[PDB]
């Protein structure tokens, strides 16, 4: 039986699985309120993507498709209807049993990036742009959403448009920034379809273990995060090994490889989330060479040690 | 000996080493003059990063470190200096043997991406949280500002005045501004770390066959452009989740030479051979430049350690 793996990678050598970010710090927050049902970083340890999720980091957040029309807000700015297709260009089918086409965002927000276009040498342009995940208007997983530029005109229709994720636009109370709140793919009155599951703590005093990065700002006041279950890394390297899964939660532990010590333990669910034995919030403090090792595989019986 | 193994990824599952870009094509040039000597990318089979190769897809072509002011250039927009850091905040110490902080663009051309601020500083009326502001901008490389090995490059803007002095700032790279000729893009001329008139050091080393009937083979991607004509790419030697693979497995290499085969999974076929050499790059026995035109499931699987007399059968 294929030993079970993590790959030997420091938080310095990983990456979100949720954004295109630099993991910064390990994170708890046992007291949220909110369901934890993240799309994208979703992997099984015998190496089952889930939800939304693909493998590439530039795919994250990203989208392709073609503008179709020019709408101007009521205020300011001006928006442009986009059909998106999969990442790889061919025709998103609705029918496939994913939540949207993957790589689509797992949150509501107002995502800052850039559009930008090379026509059918050809002609290119490319503007500063804004997705509200939020909006009646993104509905992906009907092959269709919205974005707005502060750019008034030149933004092309029935040309190849790429959308690169940069950060937020906002974080204000009208900007609807909430990290565990998915989209409504196909719109408000449809219900989400193929979701990976919910992820929880099923044992007293355990709670969810983050990998934690801080995600840009094109304005206002703010240090927004974005809580990943399992880095980028991870989710690539389970795929590759797809080792079987033993029982349904693996022993890891964080170590320090130059003492060799082990700083603390953590559950590794088979749906792909950690959890740990910690009561507090915030981030974890933590040599900058550590790095989970796979130990053993236990049950949800095992009690961790505490942090 | 810990046996060598490639990861398995297609094609669509692959990204671009020396630009945050999914990998389009593979891609020869058997008659380019250039010396290929590339920065980013670059790792022996037996796991050795070299150049300004590091690990996150994040870290290719970006920036991190603090405005210090607005600058005097004679170019068009608005220019500011910044210091830069180590990606991961700690200081570049030059004394490092390496040719820049790693992550820096290893081509000469306008690199066109975000550059966004969050102040240290906090509001206490704002919940002691930082103000912030990101607006487009444009790192030439190949201007004499552009000294990274001594910490320090230069951005321009469209934008006039929100860029904050001494805040930390953040460069997420995007696509090229331009390829015009007073552009100066070319992915294969090598910007001076260290300014006007230096040389540059510690650079991983040129590749290049040495067989006859051979040619480098790329992992090719098309770069966005914020203007103007122009349908540019991005060559690089290996894609990113080789340099992560081969640094994770680090296997001893057993000759000088790897033989791969490209397959078809779904007919289990070999549709070409090449040789993966020692110091992280490919060659194919081609006779002709432009896309390789592959089915699109198709992946490089190692087969057996040759040797440098080994003839590969023609594409």
């Amino acid at each position: 039986s294929k030993p079970f793996t993590l790959p030997i990678l420091t938080l310095g050598e990983l990456t979100n699985s949720r954004f295109p970010l630099p993991i910064d710090v390990l994170y708890t927050n046992p007291n949220e309120s909110a369901i934890v049902q993240c799309q994208n970083g979703r992997c099984t340890l015998d190496g089952e993507l889930q939800g939304t999720t693909q493998l590439l980091p530039t795919g994250i957040c990203a989208f392709r498709g073609k503008v179709t029309q020019q709408v101007q807000d009521e205020h300011r700015g001006t928006h442009w209807n986009m059909t998106v297709t999969n990442l790889n260009g061919t025709p998103f089918d609705p029918t496939e049993d994913v939540p949207a086409p993957l790589g689509t965002p797992d949150f509501s927000g107002q995502i800052y990036g850039v559009i930008s276009q090379r026509n059918t040498l050809p002609a290119n342009r490319a503007h500063e742009a804004v997705i509200a995940t939020y909006s009646p208007k993104f509905t992906p997983k009907l092959g269709n959403i919205q974005f707005s530029t502060w750019e008034t005109q030149d933004v092309s229709s029935g040309q190849p448009t790429k959308f690169t994720p940069v950060g937020l636009a906002s974080v204000d109370a009208n900007s609807h920034f909430d990290q565990w709140t998915l989209p409504s793919y196909s719109g408000a009155l449809t219900l989400n379809m193929n979701l990976a599951p919910s992820v929880a703590p099923v044992f007293p005093g355990e709670c969810l273990l983050f990998f934690r990065s801080f995600i840009p700002l094109k304005g206002g006041y703010g240090n927004p995060a974005i809580d990943c279950l399992m880095p980028q890394e991870w989710v690539q390297h389970l795929y590759q090994e797809s080792a079987p899964s033993l029982s349904d939660v693996a022993l890891v532990r964080y170590v320090n490889p130059e003492t060799g010590r082990t700083l603390f333990e953590a559950k590794l669910h088979r749906n792909g989330f950690l959890t740990v034995a910690r009561n507090s919030a915030g981030p974890v403090v933590a040599p900058t060479n550590g790095y989970f090792r796979f130990d053993s595989w236990v049950n949800q019986f095992y009690t961790l040690a505490p942090m």
